[PDB]
């Protein structure tokens, strides 16, 4: 069973774990990578109810498995904070335009 999934995407908490991890890591030593410069903020517009508190930073999580190093990001991000805490794996998936949706 999945642990998150974004549309057709099965993701299991290892699956999130790598991701954050590598975008944390990214965002500690103040680097970014891809076109669209991740990790970066997310703001929240969408007003989800997150657990942690804020600052909150988008990362992209494949679905081939593989960790984010450039190129299309696909639909699905991890948001993690400030103490590297899981804020909620979110998609464009079935959201309009450019917004987002939670996993399920
Ligand atoms: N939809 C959305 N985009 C945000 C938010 N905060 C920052 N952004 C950025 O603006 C872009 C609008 O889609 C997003 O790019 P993304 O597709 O790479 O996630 C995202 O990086 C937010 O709260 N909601
Ligand atoms: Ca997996």
């Amino acid at each position: 069973a999945c642990d998150y999934t974004c549309g057709s995407n099965c993701y299991s908490s290892s699956d999130v774990s790598t991701a954050q991890a590598a975008g944390y890591k990214l965002h500690e030593d103040g680097e970014t990578v891809g076109s669209n410069s991740y990790p970066h903020k997310y703001n929240n517009y969408e007003g989800f109810d997150f657990s942690v508190s804020s600052p909150y930073y988008e990362w992209p999580i494949l679905s081939s498995g593989d960790v984010y190093s450039g190129g299309s990001p696909g639909a699905d991000r991890v948001v993690f904070n400030e103490n590297n805490q899981l804020a909620g794996v979110i998609t464009h998936t079935g959201a309009s335009g450019n917004n987002f949706v939670e996993c399920t």
